[PDB]
């Protein structure tokens, strides 16, 4: 007999209980419930099923859950204070029990609100590098690797990703979400072939590139944040997949946050742009110094080859994320609650026009200055 | 469990419990290696392959690999690739198309057998497997599954190990003649191949593009005339596109180097060929069976075939050097006479393995590769 029951807040807490108080259901979307219990504090997700599940919804398993857990038990194997402590998951019942971080804010409301996040990038540069080097070829037998590969795939989560990232805003699909006003923008990205091209490429690297075990959707909205502590969540997008992506992601997101902020608001969001690079870059670094597997590791100019293939991609990757987050499905509360509505057309033209030319561009930019650079030309 | 090794009388009890025959028979064992029974049956008033893994250490599992590798190929291109007649995973046993009447490639072609058709059959093969098992032919979900059933963990490996590191260093797997050292000792001195051959190897490593035959030499095919077999699949698993395309390339290379002046005209045809029908195939798969939205962007196709024009390139380097100086000699190199011309022609092995490695990236056209390797080994 099949185990699965969808909890509520007294389930939770007798679940709770039988793994050895008071409970409010304080979820964000539709999709999972999340049981915050009180004594000592603790965090009970479940996934719902499609089916139901309340309003309209992208119809997915709860096998989602199984990646979650995993992918978070993985990741504080080597950055266990930049996520939640896992105490308890379970693949049936759907279920991940963790750390409770409601002292921490979500980080896009928090730099929406004008927060500055001092050590945002610093912590997110570290994650980055110890998650993506700790699970790849470099760091791991490759025997090792593949049977991770497997464990990891993640069919429904990176079709949502394959085709919202880097299919749907660059033709008249359905999924596609944008104000009348900024059609004939759209329009010269639908009509622009060169661009596509390398969409195209970037998602089949997407598709192909199985180099390290991602997070798949590393946004500012799946990150918990304070002055002194940040906090990874939310890794159910985790396959294995091309190293630069988060990267990308992450970076797209400061960009998008700098687009709704005005003037001399938006160095600090530069400072985190510059800052997740640099940090990336040494940690993956000092990584592959301390901790490679291959003969080939310490051969002068293959480090440096290596971070510049990540790097062309990350910006590419960055582009798709700036585009995507303004006219698809899925947008950013960072452009959608710009006012007025002229300023927020503008600064949307801006995210696609920005991306357009990251995408195009990955492989010219040489440092992370130039990528800060370009854009801060742009956007004047 | 139930695995037991097979003998003549066992195989052609297996035969007749899968009423393939009927009822009188021969059987006898034929295989060429140690790590494999192969089983020839034949019927007077009919005849019948059954290939068996025995227990450099390796799982039987890479049967299973190659029953299913074997299969799927099939759907694409049967008539090149033996017929498969039933599979079993525990007993580690494909039964297959009896091809005995066809010569293995590379001794007819040591012979001095030319095969006119070789290149426009492995041409075919190479564009219509290649294609077939992508995500441009394939829904990624489905994809993202096949995948996981070719894992190849072990076979991987060996190639990981023998094709893209040990020649590459003073490691214990290499075999080479003690006339060849300094050459040898100059690619190992060398940092800028070595680096090279390291993203060529992480490609093998990450790059999961299609279902590749991985192990696509001039010994793992049957040819006559006017018949072409793609046999043994059992390194089978999702890997770049342009691995098994450089394989094939570099072993007609290394048969030209075995051979003299105008004798090698055939195998230079037979290079130049394999990549026009391979890029004629794969493009007429992609305008026919793509699935992608980007499919017939003006360029698109263009860019995917350089891609895998430029590693096909450095996978042959690869293979070149690695069959002079590694643990796995080809059979073309080991026999040329006498052994000063023998040593000179292993040395023209690395040094235009190295090359291709190297200037992978350059090269605009087939004909600047064959041309290229033409004036080395002048
Ligand atoms: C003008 C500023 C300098 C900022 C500063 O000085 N502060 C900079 C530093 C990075 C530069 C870009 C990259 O190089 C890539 C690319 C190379 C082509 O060649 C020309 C176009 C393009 C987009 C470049 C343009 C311009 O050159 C940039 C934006
Ligand atoms: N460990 C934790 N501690 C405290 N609150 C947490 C928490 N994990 C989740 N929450 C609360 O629940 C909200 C939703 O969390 P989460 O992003 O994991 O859910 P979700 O996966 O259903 C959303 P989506 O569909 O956007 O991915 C958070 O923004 C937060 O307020
Ligand atoms: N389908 C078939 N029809 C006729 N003979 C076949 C055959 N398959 C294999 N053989 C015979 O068996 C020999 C060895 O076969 P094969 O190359 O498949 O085995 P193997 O995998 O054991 C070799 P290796 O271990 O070197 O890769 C062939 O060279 C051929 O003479
Ligand atoms: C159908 S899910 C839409 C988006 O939400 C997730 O966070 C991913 O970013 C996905 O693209
Ligand atoms: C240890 S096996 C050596 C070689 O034989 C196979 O045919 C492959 O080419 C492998 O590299
Ligand atoms: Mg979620
Ligand atoms: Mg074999």
């Amino acid at each position: 007999t099949p185990l699965y029951e969808t909890l509520n807040e007294s389930s939770a807490v007798a679940l709770a209980v039988k793994l050895g108080l008071t409970c409010q259901e304080i979820g964000d979307g539709n999709l999972n419930y999340v049981f915050h219990i009180y004594d000592r504090a603790l965090i009970i997700k479940q996934a719902v099923p499609y089916a139901k599940v309340v309003g309209e919804s992208w119809p997915l398993t709860i096998d989602r859950a199984r990646i979650e857990s995993s992918a978070l038990i993985r990741q504080g194997e080597h950055v266990p204070h930049l996520v939640p402590r896992v105490f308890y998951s379970d693949t049936e019942m759907a279920v991940t029990v963790m750390e409770d971080l409601s002292h921490l804010k979500i980080a896009r409301k928090g730099l929406i609100e004008g927060e500055n996040y001092p050590h945002l990038s610093q912590h997110i540069g570290e994650f980055l590098g110890k998650t993506l080097f700790y699970s790849s070829d470099y760091a791991l037998e490759p025997k090792v690797k593949k049977q991770l590969v497997k464990q990891f795939t993640n069919p429904e989560l990176c079709d949502i990703t394959e085709r919202l990232v880097f299919t749907d805003p660059f033709f008249d699909h359905d999924t596609n979400d944008f104000e009348e006003e900024l059609r004939p923008f759209v329009e010269k990205l639908w009509n622009n072939d060169s661009v596509k091209i390398e969409a195209a490429k970037l998602k089949k690297s997407f598709l192909t590139s199985a180099e390290t075990l991602i997070h798949g959707d590393l946004h500012t909205g799946s990150i918990f944040a304070s002055e002194h502590e940040t906090k990874v969540i939310d890794p159910e997008f985790a396959f294995y997949g091309p190293i630069g992506f988060d990267v990308g992601q992450f970076i797209a997101n400061l960009f998008l946050n700098a687009l709704s902020r005005d003037g001399a608001d938006r160095e600090p969001l530069y400072e985190h742009v510059n800052q997740v690079w640099e940090t990336f870059e040494e940690t993956f670094s000092e990584a592959w110094q301390k901790d490679s597997l291959d003969v080939y590791a310490n051969i002068d100019g293959y480090l440096t080859d290596t971070l510049s293939h990540i790097f062309e991609e990350a910006i590419g990757f960055a582009g798709c994320e700036l585009i995507r987050r303004t006219i698809g499905l899925a947008h950013v509360a960072d452009l959608d609650t710009i006012v007025p509505f002229d300023k927020r057309i503008g600064r949307k033209r801006l995210a696609l026009e920005t991306g357009t030319a990251f995408i195009e561009k990955r492989s010219e930019f040489k440092t992370i200055t130039d990528v800060i650079e370009l854009f801060k030309l742009l956007v004047k």
